[PDB]
């Protein structure tokens, strides 16, 4: 494990910090966005009254790595959560989280019969290529099995009909979810062999979606509340930065006071990874 | 490996990192104190010039871990190098230094005959005690060879006569170097066994100090000044942030530059870690 550091606060005022403050914290520099705050308020002496100390993450957006408007690719949501990066599966809830496996621009060319693995079990396959050389057969599998398919024209006038956006029903309770988005430039129909070539492509684990609930506990964090967009977790009681230590906020997050008189006060919140 | 993150510069205006933006920079919370600073200056366009990347550390002083100015333990000097901490072994120069071993506050009894490892092949043996009980001579050694001894007497007016302050000549072509300190509270002189109480260790890994020469080169910052207790390293030649990248400075620091117009420019440097 390591340790990564953020701003000093000194004194007994009230404190703030945000990505730009905390390493810790998500920050993605390609869209300069952020989710995360960290705030302590009300201290009386080295003591944070309940509600005083209070950690909140909002949900953002940021461009696909393939951007491309036309054809459907602006923007996807992001949210930090105890600094890591998640993605909201439905992109105004901030208490349903899957991770990323893929957000890629890169070009592949998938044969007919033969299967790109995305990652994590998750593989798309080319099943068919029509005889004009205009339409692909894709299908979209985990661990094996039959998830979806769908039958993509790349050669109309509409941009958006390259794009294949699987949506998946009963993930978290919630219905209409994008977990794939697949674009196919052109399809390569040759003496042999027919490929489809594939450029775009964005996945998340939908099988491991999680859900925040309102009676989660995050250490001293035990006032969890869920507000669309916005998680805001909070501390139920009193919480003490005691001097010349270490102590736990919660969910791998932590301050760090330093050794003085009990005429000062000083502290930096960190975080630890592995 | 891992990354930590500064603070996020953006436009072409001259930037400055410290401890404080920079969490990839050395800094001790007790005493509130770092050494380390970056500067990009007089960009034109997402190039720097010559001279305009700086990085700059500067020695500075915290306190031993046992605390005690009457008995010789005030400060000792400290300097942040390439994110690492390291003891410059001579506290007016920045170009000779040495990793810390210990820096302790701790008790511990060592038994006539008996060795305290003190890390890294480093130990310290209590030979004997005397008939009164009042001094100990003990013996320093290095992966089992004798370094140095001293008679040792616990119970005078003098406070500073409990420490032993190991000097050596020949390091670094230092002469009069201290490293190691190590302060005696009492001895205890029983029936069949006497021991030396110790509380106050402070150890430096002498037989790997290095020497910071005029001559090295850290990557793309390869002009090395030496000014007695500050090192300052510059670029010799252009270096461009190059957007949508990643670009190392030097040993183990790098930018990384957003993907922009080129009407634009926005980048953090960050640390590589293992
Ligand atoms: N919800
Ligand atoms: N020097």
């Amino acid at each position: 494990t390591y340790e990564i550091r953020g701003q000093v606060a000194s004194g007994f005022g009230d404190q703030s910090w945000d990505a730009s403050s905390f390493a810790g914290f998500y920050y993605d520099i390609d869209d300069n966005v952020s989710t995360e705050t960290l705030t302590v308020s009300d201290l009386d002496g080295n003591v944070i009254p309940e509600g005083g100390l209070v950690y909140t993450t909002t949900i953002a957006d940021v461009d696909f790595e393939y951007y491309n408007p036309d054809a459907g690719w602006d923007q996807y949501p992001v949210m930090g959560f105890f600094a890591e990066e998640y993605i909201p599966i439905n992109p105004d809830k901030a208490d349903k989280i899957a991770k990323l496996v893929l957000d890629s621009d890169d070009k592949y060319t998938i044969r007919t019969g033969e299967m790109l693995d995305l990652g994590e079990g998750y593989a798309i396959e080319a099943k068919q290529v029509d005889v004009d050389g205009e339409k692909v057969w894709l299908e979209f599998t985990k661990d094996g099995e039959f998830v979806d398919d769908e039958i993509i024209s790349v050669s109309t006038a509409d941009d958006e009909a390259n794009t294949w956006d699987v949506e998946l029903d009963d993930i978290e309770d919630e219905d209409d979810v994008v977990v794939l988005k697949v674009h196919v430039n052109q399809v390569f129909q040759g003496a042999v062999d027919s490929i489809a070539q594939i450029e775009g492509l964005w996945l998340i684990d939908y099988a491991n979606a999680m859900t925040i609930e309102s009676d989660d506990e995050f250490g001293n964090l035990d006032d969890v509340s869920i507000d669309g967009d916005t998680l805001k977790i909070s501390n139920e009681d009193t919480f003490t930065l005691t001097r010349d230590s270490e102590e736990e906020i919660g969910e791998g997050m932590y301050f760090m006071i330093a050794d003085t008189s009990s005429s000062d006060l000083r502290y930096y919140p960190y975080v630890e990874k592995t």
